[PDB]
């Protein structure tokens, strides 16, 4: 993890146990325009990225650049608004240093968010999706979280992530739902983890489309994979956000602008389903 | 773009303008001994890399490191003899450091230059192709010149790249073509960036055609990328030098003697091109 | 070659010759628990990686971290046990060290092995595989080990790989494995390398398949391609220690412990193998 050092998340743990009286069970990483879950916490807690220890800051824009801690639909929540993304600069064991210190804080299950884009045809804006797999891009290339000395006392070194997706919470996220009896349902499928800032050519959206992936993003991998390293529960979904275009002939593109989807009915549609999964969580009582 | 500085840019701009009396509009980066164009030029200006004050000098072997200043068929250009790979060291802020003083300098168009080995069999060596899309490997990986933080003085964060090579200069390229009449077609497809120094082996060949690609090379798409988060018009051709192996069984590999390609008529072929084609740039006076 | 000069390297292959009476030929760099090899030398004197002037060493865990010198079958060898790996932080100039002394110190043949992940589902557990063709992921990206400044006194700036995996030392070696009439064909097919220290999705893995792989793992290839750089001749094998999954509906998934695969039979299979295959690398007197 090479950067800090075990006593740096202890001593970053620590620091936030004796300043919260807050016991997180699920740690949430809120993705672009998704944030807004902060709202729905209670016996919220805010903390300053900056304040805390050796917590990555995040630039001059790092506005909803907090740590909100509170209950949510039952459980002891802790919140990331707004993330680290490689990016931006950041080497990825400080994009993930966060999960590392909610493992420690006591964490047993993240639920990670982002907007995404549409690869799969199926999929329409304002889609949501689970996160069934992932493909790596950056990993293939050695930029993996886990690069440099294993902690034995975090994990182990060749953590396997044929799993990591649980399996469980997907049957409840698909069942909840339909639960809701909601309009448009639960997609499902693979999302692949590409780096740089700008948006895909058309000649790389065909490729990730043959390679499998059904979604892209610039994140969550280094936090899904340091986070089964720790041997947390981890499940999530993207909001597509925009279809990804393809050669032939086009008029459109992809810009930002496209966040309104994150933002809209979308966004607090995430939100409430979120919410509503905290009660499908397992508590650490190891219910019984 | 981690390294330099607004204000680096800025000075270094200023510096080219208090000592050039030309005021360029087209940049043109040659690739591999394509560097002739130079001998084009009129009211001629050479500026030596390294007096440039923060220019990324070429090593000792930057013998063709120079960045010419003058007038072609036309227009004022401003030439990059001998460019900056990544296999040589350069981080891509500083393989990319001149396209965005070419455009603080007053730049509005890049046309881009580069010698690549052909993988679609269409191609034939000493063909010349256009660029129509690009396939950024490493920029999947994280080696993409717009990491870290961006400034809005030059771009937006997430810059789409859907379009990046001009549709219209495409259109009067294949045009051109016609209009000299040429033997053998004005070849078109996807070019797809690969850095390491060593050449691609066939079980690599093999990938990159089913990727998509047609040629591949080691530069360009960091030049072609920065650009357009700049907003300078976009476009560019590939000097196929060498068809790129198969496995089944052959008999040749490929070699930088191939260069002969980038020298002989090929390589003035695509330079009365470049010539011809600067009257099809249009003017900053919006012209009419 | 970044980090190391060329006078590093002739500073260490010296103190390496004027501190052993053996000049090797063959340097053989052994993989995960195939490292038994060292049993069979003679004439054996070992050297901690450590008490060589500019020797990456291997951390805490470098137990078997070690070159140890003598004769095998034969050939005055050179081995390498427990080696350097990306995902253990080493930039990849320090990875491929060992293969730029060894070529100083005289070498002019590298087997290179490594246990890998059986992609192709012809291979079953404890095969070996005959690496024919490697696809460098990595090196895509920008991580490839002649990234840097070229020296011309190790070889030239674009080497080719399209042959790289010595094609007589494979006829050599089908034939030998039929020598020994062994029961399970020597394998042969393309090795992926792909970093991360954590272990493939099946999204993953299903990429690597339609990419054109058939085991994949997270070395071999550095060295690889610095010895072509060199021109040392190459051959390697892959122990196939696990079969890679795929989505559908899996049960399995990947463990280290899948390593009583290097150290049962199978490793000691391997190890007879490249023992007598000792007997097939030409000498350096041009036998006549
Ligand atoms: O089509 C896409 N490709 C890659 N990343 C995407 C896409 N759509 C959204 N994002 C992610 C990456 C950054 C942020 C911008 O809103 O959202
Ligand atoms: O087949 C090729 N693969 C990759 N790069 C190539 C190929 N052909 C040319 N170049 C580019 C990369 C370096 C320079 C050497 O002349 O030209
Ligand atoms: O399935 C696999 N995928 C990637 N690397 C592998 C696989 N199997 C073995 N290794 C390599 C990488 C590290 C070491 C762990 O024993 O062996």
């Amino acid at each position: 993890e090479n950067g800090y050092t075990y006593e740096d998340y202890k001593n970053t743990a620590e620091w936030l146990l004796s300043h919260t009286k807050h016991r997180p069970q699920v740690a949430i990483i809120c993705g672009s325009g998704l944030g807004g879950l902060t709202d729905k916490l209670t016996q919220a807690q805010i903390f300053d990225y900056s304040e805390i220890p050796n917590f990555p800051r995040s630039t001059v824009p790092g506005h909803a650049g907090r740590l909100v801690f509170g209950f949510l639909n039952g459980r002891a929540c802790v919140m990331m608004q707004g993330r680290f993304h490689m990016y931006e600069g950041y080497p990825l064991w400080k994009v993930t240093f966060p999960v590392r210190v909610f493992h420690l804080l006591g964490v047993d299950t993240l639920v990670v968010t982002n907007a995404a884009g549409g690869l799969n045809p199926k999929f329409e804006v304002g889609d949501i999706m689970l996160i069934r797999d992932h493909i790596n891009l950056p990993g293939f290339s050695g930029q993996n979280p886990l690069r440099g000395p294993n902690d034995e006392r975090f994990g182990d070194r060749f953590p396997a992530m044929s799993d990591a997706y649980d399996r469980t919470m997907r049957q409840r996220a698909l069942s909840t739902w339909k639960q809701m009896g909601e309009q448009r349902e639960l997609q499902e499928g693979t999302y692949v983890m590409v780096a740089g800032p700008s948006f895909e050519t058309v000649a790389e959206c065909r490729v990730l489309q043959k390679l499998g992936a059904d979604a892209v993003g610039m994140s969550t991998v280094p936090e899904v994979i340091v986070a089964r390293h720790c041997g947390l529960r981890v499940f999530g979904f993207s909001l597509i956000t925009n279809k990804v275009i393809m050669d032939y002939e086009s008029l459109e593109k992809a810009n930002h602008e496209e966040v309104l989807a994150a933002g809209k009915q979308a966004a607090q549609k995430l939100e409430q389903f979120v919410s509503i999964l905290m009660a499908s969580i397992p508590l650490p009582d190891k219910a019984s």
